């Protein structure tokens, strides 16, 4: 967990996060073409950071962002596919790992449901190790199909890491899965438009800190016919403190070396701000002290996940009444998002 | 939802929060001596905010913290009692409502239990409205019963109140199972002590955002002898931007009005980042596109909360294994806290 | 008055700015393309922006700066003339109002007089309802004719709007005559060139504040062969505080809802820091209480104003004394400027 | 203009600027006392400020504020008086020039008519230059009888001084008409309660900027009974930057040194962000390149001041209709001040 | 290197740094009263702290500044004394490291030379382990007798500590000198008063960063009397972050872990950052590359510090040509201090 | 030392900075395009900033970096050469100084050895009156030899000039050295690559203020295929403070006028952070009230500055038995660099 040189040890992994600009495309030619730049980007990049063991590209890095429904199906990708294997071979190359982005991902069902939102982990050998399918689509303007699973994955030398895509991150309990699952990094890949610029600088920072684990966030820049993205990819440590944060600038890059041996030091010793030890052991200083064994409580006391998991139907019906009962509003129509 | 006038409309809520310096108080004299201080600053404050109709107080604000257990046992209060008498007759001379704070409230079985951690909610006419004890106590060093059950309490003006304190606020869960009660305003009052300022300031400005509700915090401020408390007291907007803001000084005092239809009007009507709607209808849009009803998806698809809620006791044993299985550390041991 | 969403309600007016990149331009038919890139660029906005309301761009966005006198000449814009045609269209497409740019503007004698800097307002039906000509254009380097009057008009869903160009907003007098004329959003466009890039940033929320109004500022990006212009659109609340701002980057977009019912609420019950009031009514509690009826004092106590309206020539001739008395400076002569 | 020594020299005047923490009294025996605790002050500060030249105390810190009328009326000071003898002692042996503040001082038909908020400006021989009375209390709260006058006089080393007090500030106006009258620094002394901290830190930086003015701000801090003040006493150059600044800490100082030197060659030689000169001077160039003289425009354009000079009656009915009709509003009622 | 618990490990070194409010004293039996003040301060800050290993207090916190001669004669300490033995036993009591401040120490000639400005480094056992005297005293307000040496002792758990004094750390050449001899903890403790508070922020953090140092700074608050110290203690990683940081509370404390395999880890595998290394194997690629070996250059290319090495005297006749000829300056006289 | 007009005085220099977008180049007549694009915009720039006196390009501003060994030799720059007289022309034309970049410039000995990273300093008549040649590479990746010498040129308006380059700055001991040389302004060049944003903005501030020079930073922007540059071309004052600062944007410019006079009353007069003055007079007050004369202490007390000047292979050493002894790292190999 340290930030300003270009190098990594034996206990850290190099993480390298980019500003990549966001592409305007139209045909699998363009994209094929666009992810060999990638390719040659990441080659670059080791160059000159030979400490780096993992990069990250941001959702939509690949694609652009396919607002016409035809295109949209016509660059669907295949996971394993040319894409993929153009990337995997940049990360044997350069000897890393690395995170990419395919938008869309052929539902099982192509063409006749939404892709997927999907990003793939590759090893340093070429290997997809992990494949992510976003949870929390950002509806209403975009159409993915929603994933269903988080995945925790043995990394660079050995750090655990999740990959979670965009909207997802305005939720806590996705990050939370993953930190519960084991997750010591979680790499946020974004295309995250204006306006929200200063609430996701933020969120990221207070996910790190409330699940003690590392935060990695590539956010695409520039402004491709439809949104302007803000950038601000950043490592940050998972003591909540930002290790290093790009601006809103095309193409910068970051990159911070994440200790692996401090994490587990933290998770193992940390006391008042083990929160993940903490929400399961509540109490114990309370409970010990008036005779009542030495774990604390672990029972969730929340009704909302309860609700949640045993009748979900009632928790959206009850969400409904603090908000509204139909996907749309009358205020605000968007064709085919029905509202009244 | 705005900040920097002293006045009040049928629209707002007139809330002020306490930079309240922290008592260092070993008897209940002492206690209710500084009780009575609590009620003279409350009239005097609505004297200068004639706007006001919520003041709010820090975690610990009326007895300090009771370092000495037996100290701790003498001065627990009963809810009622002569501090919340004292209490409510400031509300009712200065017409507003009020959070104060009880460390400790008698347990059902003292003095052979740890007091809990408590918070009232007076409302104008006196009365107690709600009462929270607090669920997560701040082990290991403080030692109250932990509390098992949130609260959504209709406020001044109508607007729509939870309490929680502290430690609290580090666990996202906590500020969603409000808000999904219903609550527009999460009100944290807290003693929190350095070292974690810039941590906690983020935090509720996060939660604030995370779960589009106003949110109010009281802290405390000065030396007590064993603790630092750093302040910045706040009041935030449902959209993540801090209203106004103390810093660490003693006794600061922040006054922010948050408009009723507001809140009302954005759970209603936003669309991209109406997280509490979105959480239960994911991906809307998708499977409207795939012939798949308009109506997203409800289902929880979090492990973690799943596996929480079914057995927690497995939940308790997935976490020791990424942390530890004790409550105490051998590297970092403290008395009545056991380790290996 | 919110940020973080693209919707926008019945009571809000949903405002985009634009970061718009200089463009480096010499013919009337570049001019012309450019105009069209720009109504392109509104009808894609609103594709992702379905509460946008408003549109602003920055002065100078549609035929940049023509540095070249003649130039300057053979593409001064005739309002109405093509290019508010162009940017009508892309009005009604989107179904948004907008505010462009025109600079020049043909003065009554052209060619045989400097051009007007200008600026209008056009309606989601395609129609020009204000043309606002800069009052303080930005000498000695720009040589526009000056304007001499500002303007007020009834924009979307009823916001009172004027409209105010770069320089202008040095100068806190504009923003009061608007103001005092019951605007309720200042629309500042700018070229606003480096240096002074973070004392017009508070410029804006000190106007913001100071005048009890939102704001809205459409800054230019990149550099043009002569300047680099420092972005940092953003809109502001009635209270001070920023809703959202870009950076430094080309083609940003800021976008927030600013409410309708807030500002109305707050000019109407608003006490402490209700500006425009209180100037009008200096005094009031002092005069009930010694007697002297229930208004305050409405006499404007400045003797620099009184001066200036009753005789601009003695304010002129004041101010050289403690200015300099020519126009130009020796120590930093510029052509066609004279000084000593 | 330059900040962190505390020298200074012949061309600078060393300014010290003082968080003074609100006293909370009721006698005349008391204000003397803590007269002589702010002398006591000022001769302790010249020994760790050997540049020291003025010395600036918030307002009301000599009385704090007389919340209580009979007490008000009681403590008013005569100028000169007692108290202001006390300062001029002081200001005489540690030769340095001062602003110190009476809150009241007596109204010319006391105790019949409400008492003024008065500044004084002490040379270091003793003799009282400037009393300046405050033009636009803060109402609604506080009852002093409005002044009706702005000064400029010849302070330390010449540098050109104009006083105004808390409230005042908020008003452009006010910082126009002392820099137009030829001030060089503009003293804000004030008791700036919580809440509006941050909107008044960028005020004062924008009023430097905007009429190319140094700016010195002492404000109180503490809490009184009724208000926390916030601090944040700065001194800030004419080019808009802060020199130094102090947090909320009680009884914090800043110590600055500013140019006379600087400040004439700046209003001499600036050109593009000589805002005195240019109000008064608009449009030169184009009027140049359109054969018109080589003077620019002087005529006040803006028909605020024109209809405020000449009918201040009806500028007030103007703003009535824009906020409301009655100096008090029945949504936020105040005793003594009527709505409806 | 990691914020926010109170834990520490076998690989942190726990440091808390303390704002302590700059006393006010006048006589040995003060001093003595308030060294114990300081004692019972480290033990029951233990008691929040279980993982304090290192607590520092500020320059002068233990006898104030002895601004009297007489006094500061008649209260200069011997080391060891009363007041160290007062220190020690806190230390062994809460089994912590201290670093205390005695201002002044009795000079070799006392009372005929003046006092140094001391700071000692207690072990958890009692003992005195580093006695440094300051090199750089704060001229010309403040007397001391400069000390001529740095040093670098074992600290808790083998970090490698040196301490520093105030003024000290404007000079990079003693933070330098310090790493080099081996220091991985340079310690600045401080009674800095403003005026240069924000300078004196940033060199710390440019200190830690510029030698690869954990940086920890202590410094005193409040008014004394003569000045008004900044409070803004912190602790900075050795990657030139923030760990924790103080605003300008009294009595603030912060506390953060500093891992010593982090540092020991950067200083052995950091390559582009490593500074230390990098100065003295300057241009080792170009020389590897020119056929000239693979150590780079050692060689100092600095004639400054040749200069001041070989001939001191010339090198102060360089800077009186650049600066000034004698310590004081006629512009701003100081009665003892010479000028003209 | 002023900012946010274009102007500039007798007084002032005005010094423009450019925050040029890094070249991607390969070949010589690609350099000489670029380097007449630079000079074209010199020329522009001069038309917008009519107080330009000095304007300063990045380090690599000129051939970008040559990566590849062939080209670097192909492309390395003869000074004067052609180049240079391309920079030469636009500095005539515009009537200002300048700072440009060859990377590389022959080795006396090309192309047998490595060339020189070089910056010129050409006057208003086309003269060249100083080359700089770096003194500390960014080793391990860049390859250029280092030079070994500072110097210090009078330039325009007298202010007496240091050029350093990127990586130098990193080291405190360049900026003392130049300072004491008597430069009054050090310019400091770069292609200042990410990750070390945060660091190097600080960087330059502390270094300003320690060693009470202006400093003017020109960093590169944009990707070059390799690294991203972070831009944050900056003026700041001889008291640490910031005048204006660019963002990240590719071609940025920020421009401040830099008061002579200021700079030289302040080497003058200043007495508590007369830093250069200080370092050659230490305990002048003490020594003083001890009877030893009224100079303070020369001598330089830090031994390993001492040892350097004496013996660089001891102090060689030394440093490597707390970093490493070998270039390289086995943990991060470098092909070409040596480790083990
Ligand atoms: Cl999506
Ligand atoms: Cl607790
Ligand atoms: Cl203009
Ligand atoms: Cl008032
Ligand atoms: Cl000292
Ligand atoms: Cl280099």
């Amino acid at each position: 967990m340290r930030h300003g040189d270009i190098s990594s040890s034996h206990d850290t992994v190099g993480i390298a996060v980019v500003n990549y600009k966001m592409p305007r495309l139209h045909t699998k030619a363009e994209v094929i073409e666009n992810a060999k730049k990638i390719a040659d980007m990441v080659v670059g990049m080791k160059q000159g950071l030979p400490g780096m063991d993992l990069v990250v590209f941001p959702e939509y890095s690949t694609m652009g962002i396919m607002y016409d429904q035809d295109e949209m199906f016509a660059t669907a990708a295949s996971i394993p596919g040319e894409e993929t294997a153009i990337f995997a071979e940049a990360c044997k190359k350069a000897d890393t790992w690395g995170v990419f982005s395919l938008t869309g991902e052929k539902h099982e069902d192509h063409p006749n449901k939404a892709p997927y939102n999907t990003l793939v982990l590759i090893n340093n050998k070429g290997e997809i190790v992990q494949k992510y399918r976003k949870i929390i689509p950002w509806c209403p303007i975009l159409g993915w199909y929603p994933g269903d699973t988080t995945y925790v994955t043995e990394g660079p030398k050995g750090l655990k890491i999740s990959l979670i895509v965009c909207d997802d991150g305005n939720y806590p309990e996705i990050w939370r899965d993953c930190a519960m699952k084991g997750a010591e990094l979680i790499v946020r890949c974004q295309g995250y438009m204006y306006p929200a610029k200063e609430q996701q600088i933020m969120m990221a920072k207070a996910m790190a800190w409330a699940n003690n684990t590392y935060v990695a966030v590539a956010n695409a820049t520039g402004f491709d016919g439809v949104y302007s993205y803000f950038g601000h990819s950043a490592i940050i440590g998972f003591d909540g403190r930002t290790l290093g944060e790009c601006g809103t600038e095309e193409n910068g890059i970051q990159y911070a070396e994440v200790s692996i041996s401090q994490i587990r030091d933290f998770r193992k010793n940390a006391q008042s701000q083990n929160h993940l030890f903490k929400l399961l052991h509540r109490g114990y200083t309370g409970l010990i002290n008036s005779g009542e064994g030495d774990r604390g409580v672990a029972e969730c006391p929340f009704d909302f996940y309860r609700t949640w998991v045993l009748d979900a139907e009632k928790a959206r019906e009850n969400v409904e009444k603090i908000t509204r009962s139909t996907v749309g509003t009358a205020e605000c129509p968007i064709q085919g998002i029905p509202n009244e």
